[PDB]
């Protein structure tokens, strides 16, 4: 018997940032996860993400990349967890061959971003552990970083539940009831009612959206990421290792370096296996591409790197056509907000769209804009059952 001001269905990165935003406004807030955020069933774990301010995925992005580092510095002022350290983050690729290197350097001139730009053995030279051919470049953005992505939901969980909020965990949302002025939900646990819903259910927005109505292209994807036994003196934090998120011939890779001889952490980017959120293989090494493809980067660019697995992670990415995200009101409901398809790589902006989740809540409308991210463009192919 007890109705909420808005209700978000799915309390990880997406929703546990907004969670926190409306809490701390002082709105009757309910969050309902399947799990327990922070948890390791969906796309948040794995300890750390990369958030960088130089957009190779598209110039556009930097507002919302400036806006949600601030909002970091914020949290991390707030909660005694740690949530960011300014690793700086490299990007390279083989000159005049790679979109991701050219856009992220036509990014960081458009929005006058601070950054090194250097090339060939200058890369190996200011960074001993990593060798490059001498035909590659890069750019190198000093003020961005890494982000303790559990820290983070584990935070904005325990700021928004101080302030009031309810979370109801381990209850899987199972259908929708939306009418002109009001939403419910239905799980195994209970219906629930408010003014305004968020549905921000990660890679599960491919199975349930068609619940309420939504036809929209989202794959997900298996993405394995490993820790490996790695030359302190190189690639350790402590020495300035950065992050970094690279193009070679075969793909994008990104990394991280050893914190506190963790080892340092790689991932694949544009490989995964197409799967079924709730039929996915967790175990890290049942692929024989999981473990390979990550040594095959690390043998010719990271060659001290290479050494014994200490950790696997599964994860997941949920894809969109143009692999841009899904952040709008849904069409045919305006008490009804959508946060959909962050195609690996909307972790770094979570705390932003926390607050544009918020408003379009609330108002129906946001400060920033998102065009880019309307559930009505052409190249998402969007449509209704
Ligand atoms: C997987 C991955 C992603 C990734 C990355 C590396 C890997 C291996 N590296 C990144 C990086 O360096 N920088 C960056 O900015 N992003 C990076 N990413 C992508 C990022 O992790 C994802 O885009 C982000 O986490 C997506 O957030 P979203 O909020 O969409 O997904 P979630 O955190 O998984 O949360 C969804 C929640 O909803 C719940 N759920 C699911 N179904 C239900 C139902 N039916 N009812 C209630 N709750 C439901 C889940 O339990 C989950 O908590
Ligand atoms: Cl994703």
């Amino acid at each position: 018997s007890t109705h909420f001001d808005v209700i978000v269905v799915g309390a990880g990165s997406m929703g546990m940032a907004a969670g926190y935003q409306l809490a701390k406004q002082g709105v009757k807030t309910l969050l309902v996860d399947a799990f327990d955020p922070p948890h390791t069933n969906g796309s948040h774990h794995g300890d750390t993400k990369i958030i960088r301010h130089a957009y190779g995925e598209g110039r556009e992005y930097v507002p919302l990349a400036l806006r949600s580092q601030e909002l970091w510095y914020e949290l991390e002022k707030e909660t005694h967890h740690k949530i960011f350290t300014k690793t700086g983050v490299l990007v390279f690729g083989p000159k005049g061959e790679s979109a991701f290197v050219a856009e992220t350097m036509e990014a960081a001139k458009e929005h006058s971003l601070t950054v090194d730009l250097l090339e060939g053995d200058e890369i190996n030279k200011r960074w001993p552990g990593i060798t490059v051919p001498e035909n590659y470049n890069a750019i190198f953005e000093p003020n961005s970083g890494v982000l303790f992505s559990e820290n983070c939901i584990r935070a904005y969980r325990e700021l928004a539940e101080a302030r009031g909020a309810k979370v109801l965990t381990h209850t899987r949302v199972e259908d929708f009831d939306i009418s002109p002025d009001s939403v419910k939900i239905e799980t195994a646990n209970g219906s629930y009612t408010a003014d305004k819903l968020i549905v921000s259910m990660g890679a599960w927005n491919s199975k349930l959206l068609s619940k309420l109505n939504l036809d929209i292209p989202l794959q997900p994807y298996r993405q394995v990421v490993g820790f490996f036994e790695s030359d302190e003196s190189k690639y350790s934090n402590d020495i300035d290792f950065p992050g970094f998120m690279v193009e070679v011939p075969n793909g994008i890779y990104y990394g991280f370096p050893s914190f506190g001889g963790c080892g340092l952490k790689l991932g694949y980017h544009t490989f995964g296996q197409k799967i079924d959120p709730d039929t996915i293989n967790r175990e890290f090494g049942v692929y024989p591409e999981d473990e390979s493809n990550l040594r095959a980067f690390l043998e010719e660019y990271m060659p001290g790197a290479n050494g014994e697995l200490k950790r696997g992670a599964v994860c997941m990415y949920t894809k969109t056509l143009d692999e841009h995200f899904i952040i709008d009101l849904h069409p045919e409901h305006s008490n009804v907000v959508i946060a959909a398809g962050f195609s690996g790589h909307g972790f770094k902006f979570s705390s932003g769209v926390g607050e544009v989740l918020s408003q379009l809540a609330l108002t129906g409308k946001t400060e920033h804009d998102i065009s880019i991210f309307s559930i009505n463009r052409p190249a998402l192919k969007e449509s209704l059952q």
